[PDB]
């Protein structure tokens, strides 16, 4: 309570001295024992959890990052360091400081749901011994515990931005003590990366209006940015940057037999150990060298098709070596369990995976289901899979290290590889505390030799403001939403409050000319003309409408909201209730293409389509004539924006897919019927699950109760992909769509019935879906059919009791 963490005395002195000197002391003149983690007054429960696996001492840069400046006093901090250097620890120690000393709540923000889920359990494991409640706000997932009874909320960008807005309407902004942002370089330009700016600017604006002692501390972290100092000034934060890295990493490119360093100085020549009797660029040979040293290798490939092709080739030579240098020495018993977990899945065991996985080889792309990739990542992380051929999708995903990383080509998707993508790939080489080094090899040809060097000698592009206006397009989505949030939320009323806000943006930090100040005024006008905001005339004062407050509470983009609002009023004038199709059309997202739709397949399902669903189609805009003009001819046309008709048919097509999906139609059947892979479907439902929740809230705030009533059941049905009967069962964590079904078909319709269940009977029911651990969960200890059965019944009782998580 008094002091949860305090640094060793005079450690700040020495480090401040060394930093102020022209050159660093050959021997650091401070007790090397002072960077021992136990001397910082850390509570015992956390000190052991850190010492649980490594984490005994701090780095030179970690001590300087805390001690140099007023970081520990409450000052905002923005620091950058290479990956796997212990960037997590700096933030963890700061969160633990403020939460226990100032008794306020912290916010941890991560880019993706998968890394957010990983972080939730990772933060739960460290802080549960000190009574620190850690839950998560991810995608469609909602915390069981109220926000008032939490300490650390782990969120994605969208959910965090929404959570901030909730706290403004309830005036409980005082609860929030600090916000931690991982990967701050995604601030510049992204599909959702811009929301991170709106979030931070909103915090900087509120704390500035109270400036007219500590407030809300912001701890941001990222990769080496050229304009990182520009970001620190924007957030009024102290800056820190280091290149320190516990495992030195070598980036190298390979031409012919020769392998080269960044400087182009040849570092090693290369002679393949084995001969793949295939014109190869020694690709199999490079992987083989790594495996023999009892390690694992990540192989990144441009297309989804190369990964499967390459995993098959690698597996084939592994086959040849076994029946004829040394062999791959894999673990067969543990590999069979992996295949069995794959076998017992809603997707089944992929044919290419069936060949390669037995020989410690696998691939990873967006074509696979989220359940297959969770298995492969876990298998690779354990060492069961030694070779993993992935795409650029994995490079930005979860934490998954390997000894050697190989990039097949600097040309991804017919275009040169982005610099940020390259740095994310080569960044996964080197496990802190296990491997001595992380090696990165970029395989190239003679024509593309100059382009390969460009990547090793490359740096991140400067961070854009993402609210820029390029001449004619004076208005922009990101700005409109940002302006809407501050007016509707009630933190900006007058015209004077508006110009105060313009100062807090990252955009005005970029000038330190004020031509963008007039753009703010344009968004306000846009909001007035479209009934989002009201104006009452020492300047005119504004206020939110019902449509304004509804749009904000729904987390919808104002540009999209206009069309959503019209579509809903039209549906409530004439609505089809005999099926679920018309409801689904309203919650079908069409802001991005989720697949390349085959129109001929579409037209065949159209004739065969029942009358009840054709009525919904006609009622929407689906013309049979346009479907015919799609099959005969591939004319996108799109000459006239009045060709949204294209979007309508794409939307109705998508709505058909979601209909079979919540009707518990197998993913393989849906694939044959429509012509899209299981990866695109799963990506679609999680997109539609989120959108369905938005439309429900939007309908609730407008008073459209009847429409809301129908919609308020589909966020859950889209998430798990179930029918109404299974809605009660899926409340259990361990129960997905398939397990919920076999339990329903056996007599367990509700949670109440599931608490009364006999354990040995559940195991038997499980046996029908086929000490062997054969059942996968999320964050799974590879449950046995016995362990899983006992956990489900115990949990069903816990949910019925509503005791704790």
């Amino acid at each position: 309570s008094g002091s949860v963490l305090s640094p060793p005395p005079g450690l700040g002195r020495c480090l401040k001295a060394a930093a102020a000197g022209e050159c660093k002391p050959t021997v650091p003149d401070y007790e090397r024992d002072k960077l021992l983690l136990a001397n910082w007054g850390l509570p015992k429960a956390v000190l052991e959890k850190y010492h649980s696996f490594g984490v005994k001492k701090m780095f030179e840069w970690q001590a300087e990052c805390l001690l140099l400046g007023q970081v520990l006093e409450g000052k905002n901090l923005v620091y950058s360091a290479p990956t796997s250097a212990g960037k997590t620890l700096v933030a963890e120690l700061l969160i633990l400081k403020r939460v226990l000393e100032m008794r306020k709540k912290a916010l941890f923000i991560l880019p993706f749901v998968s890394v957010a889920k990983e972080k939730k359990y990772y933060l739960q494991s460290l802080f549960q011994e000190v009574g620190i409640k850690v839950d998560g706000y991810m995608g469609s997932t909602s915390p069981s515990r109220h926000f008032s009874s939490l300490d650390i909320a782990v969120c994605t960008i969208e959910r965090a931005n929404g959570l901030i807005n909730r706290l403004i309407e309830e005036n409980k902004m005082d609860l929030l003590g600090m916000v931690v942002v991982d990967e701050l370089h995604m601030l510049g330009d992204s599909h959702r990366g811009y929301l991170l700016e709106l979030l931070l600017t909103k915090i900087c604006y509120i704390t500035r209006k109270s400036a007219s002692s500590n407030a809300v501390q912001i701890v941001g972290m990222s990769a080496t940015l050229p304009n990182l100092e520009l970001v620190a000034s924007w957030l009024n934060a102290e800056l820190y940057h280091t290149d320190f890295r516990p495992v030195p990493l070598l980036e190298s490119v390979k031409v012919g037999n020769s392998i080269y360093d960044s400087s182009m100085k040849l570092v090693r020549e290369f002679e393949p150990m084995l001969q793949v009797k295939g014109d190869e660029d020694h690709v199999v040979s490079l992987c083989y060298e790594t495996i023999c040293d009892n390690h694992s290798v990540l192989l990144f490939c441009p297309s989804k098709k190369w990964c499967e092709k390459l995993a098959d080739i690698i597996a084939r030579e592994f086959y040849n070596l076994h029946h004829q240098c040394p062999p791959v020495i894999l673990e067969q018993k543990e590999l069979l369990e992996v295949m069995d977990q794959l076998r017992r899945l809603p997707s089944g065991l992929d044919s290419v995976l069936q060949k390669t996985v037995p020989w410690g080889v696998a691939f990873h792309h967006a074509g696979l289901t989220f359940e297959e990739r969770d298995i492969i990542e876990g298998a690779f992380r354990q060492g069961l899979i030694r070779v993993l051929a992935a795409t650029s999708t994995l490079s930005s995903g979860v934490n998954l290290p390997a000894r050697r990383v190989i990039i097949r080509t600097p040309i991804f998707g017919g275009r040169p590889l982005d610099i940020l993508t390259y740095k994310q790939m080569v960044g996964r080489a080197g496990r802190k505390g296990v491997d001595t080094v992380g090696e990165s090899i970029l395989i190239c040809k003679n024509s593309e030799k100059s382009k390969g060097i460009a990547l090793l000698q490359g740096s991140l592009k400067p961070v854009r403001s993402c609210l820029q206006r390029r001449e004619g397009e004076e208005v922009t989505g990101s700005m409109i939403r940002a302006i809407l949030e501050i007016i509707v939320g009630g933190v900006a009323s007058t015209s004077q409050d508006m110009h105060t806000y313009a100062a807090c943006t990252f955009l005005a930090a970029s000038m330190k000319e004020s031509v963008q100040l007039g753009a703010i005024e344009a968004c306000v006008m846009w909001l007035l003309e479209n009934e989002f905001i009201q104006s009452t005339e020492e300047g005119k004062v504004y206020h939110p409408t019902h449509l304004g407050s509804a749009t904000l509470s729904s987390s919808l983009s104002p540009a999209d909201t206009l069309d959503i609002f019209a579509d809903l009023q039209r549906a409530m004038k004439g609505f089809v209730l005999e099926n679920d199709l018309h409801i689904l059309y309203l919650v079908t997202p069409m802001f991005e293409d989720w697949t390349t739709i085959d129109w001929y397949r579409f037209f065949c399902l159209w004739e065969k389509l029942p009358t009840s669903m054709k009525r919904v189609a006609e009622l929407v805009g689906v013309e049979e004539g346009f479907l015919a003009r799609c099959v005969k001819g591939k004319v996108v046309a799109r000459t006239e924006r009045q060709h949204r008709q294209m979007a309508i048919h794409k939307r109705f097509f998508t709505s058909l897919v979601l209909l079979d999906l919540i009707s518990e139609v197998p993913l393989r059947e849906i694939n044959q019927k429509y012509g899209c892979n299981r990866g695109q479907i799963q990506s679609l439902q999680q997109s539609a699950a989120v959108y369905a929740g938005m439309i429900t809230v939007f309908s609730n705030r407008l008073g459209w109760h009847n429409m809301e009533l129908l919609l308020s059941q589909f966020q859950k049905r889209l998430t798990f992909g179930i029918q109404r009967e299974l809605c009660d069962l899926v409340r259990v964590s361990l129960l997905n769509a398939q397990r919920a079904r076999v339990l329903y078909a056996s007599g367990f319709h509700t949670v109440a019935d599931l608490a009364r269940a006999n354990i040995v009977e559940v195991e038997v029911i499980l046996k029908n879906a086929v000490n062997m651990r054969t059942i996968w969960v999320t964050g799974r200890k590879g449950l046995t059919e016995r362990e899983a059965a006992a956990l489900i019944v115990e949990e069903a009782r816990m949910i019925l009791q509503q005791d704790l998580v």
